[PDB]
């Protein structure tokens, strides 16, 4: 790759990811109905956001779709946890759809995943997660989630090199904030280990979508391919 | 205290050096078990699932003995030890399998006498999808030149990390348990960085390799979740009895 993405400084990588951030959307107004409509509107923004993640458009269309297929629900979930950080005990699906755990029990099948999302929001709060760190983590999910389940060798190499640039960026942010070398490596590990919990929540979420008879609302390969080209 | 925040556990686990942590984890490694001798081939779905179930059930007993020797693990309540093992057991079996399989490209070494290619994974329902994910992880460990000392650190991280976010309590006790787990996880990070610095990696290479290793743990979680979904498993009570025995 002749890629500009691999020439970016930590400051340029953060600036690109901050400028690509989607807005917070409102619910339009059935809990599953509201959430499905919100997710569908978020997906359109997510496609346009992914195209602005440095290195993402260097991939084939097929590899872009594979990464989005694997990451879309993890990306929605980390957004939700980020929006909810400053509302302890609550999930801010949207500014006009803020649910506490009491309302999560009233809706069958909600509460187990609700509780996992609340624990993630609490962990982000306890770590004082910064916006610059959040955008790095969301980009890692996009590039990392599908990379182990793929020209192909060159594509995987390029993804790992962009992932290395995002690591460098996270470490730069922490060094600039005044963290010791030891604190830098410890916080990097703490952030990346939360990604294992977001993967778990995404898998449980998919299983719950299936059990609610909502197989239809998962974006297909073909849907993502058409949205990328459109 | 106000001046020096620490774990509240009455424990030397957090006082270990990086060298002592690696030594403890290496010495705790469970044995490699064999499958049945000369089983009827070709396998059916039932006989393959029979062999794998029997091997996993025997591995579980040794995994409990290993978990008890992970520094900091026995400082937790019995209930929290079982929660961590409940959440991590299949990921721990899977990273063991990927480690054993590293030197056999295209194959999964379930045991020295049970070496399977992806074709033999088709015998069991949706097991080829997970077979292929396990092969890609073994290739990734090969490509990274994963070291034994790194592997034992990663397997201990899985044990402590996988269930830590689903202690949903916020009693003083629960906060102390979570704080202790995060401090032991920080010590294992320090240990991994020490191993990389000792090997001669630059600071930039150390942070990049640390990130590459921890991001593979997200894929092992994925494979474990898909495995469970495809299946439909040690009970709380079974794990609790094995911990006390
Ligand atoms: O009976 C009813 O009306 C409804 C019952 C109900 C039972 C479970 C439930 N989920 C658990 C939790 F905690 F989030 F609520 S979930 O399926 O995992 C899943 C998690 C989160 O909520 C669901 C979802 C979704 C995604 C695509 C879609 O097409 C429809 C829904 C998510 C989401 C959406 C947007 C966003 O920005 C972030 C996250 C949600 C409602
Ligand atoms: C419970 C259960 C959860 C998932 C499942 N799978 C469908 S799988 O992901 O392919 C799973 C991975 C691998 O193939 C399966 C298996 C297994 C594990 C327990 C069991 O009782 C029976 C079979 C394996 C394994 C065994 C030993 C080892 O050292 C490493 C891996 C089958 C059952």
């Amino acid at each position: 790759k002749n890629s500009l993405a691999l020439s970016l400084t930590a400051d340029q990588m953060v600036s690109a990811l901050l400028d690509a951030e989607p807005p917070i959307l409102y619910s339009e107004y059935s809990m599953m109905g509201l959430l499905t409509n919100l997710a569908d509107r978020e997906l359109v923004h997510m496609i346009n956001w992914a195209k602005r993640v440095p290195g993402f458009v260097d991939l084939t269309s097929h590899d872009q779709v594979h990464l989005l297929e694997c990451a879309w629900l993890e990306i929605l979930m980390i957004g939700l946890v980020w929006r909810s950080m400053e509302h302890p005990g609550k999930l801010l699906f949207a500014p006009n759809l803020l649910l506490d755990r009491n309302q999560g029990k009233c809706v069958e099948g909600m509460v187990e995943i609700f509780d996992m999302l609340l624990a993630t929001s609490s962990r982000f709060r306890m770590m004082n997660l910064q916006g610059e760190e959040f955008v790095c983590l969301k980009s890692i999910i996009l590039l990392n989630s599908g990379v182990y389940t793929f020209k192909s060798l060159e594509e995987k190499d390029h993804i790992h090199r962009v992932l290395d640039k995002i690591t460098d960026t996270l470490i730069h942010l922490m060094a600039k904030a005044g963290l010791t070398l030891q604190q830098q490596h410890q916080r990097l590990a703490q952030l990346l280990l939360i990604l294992s919990h977001i993967r778990h929540m995404s898998n449980k979420g998919m299983e719950h979508l299936y059990s609610m008879k909502c197989k239809n609302v998962v974006p297909s390969y073909d849907l993502l391919l058409e949205m990328l080209d459109a």
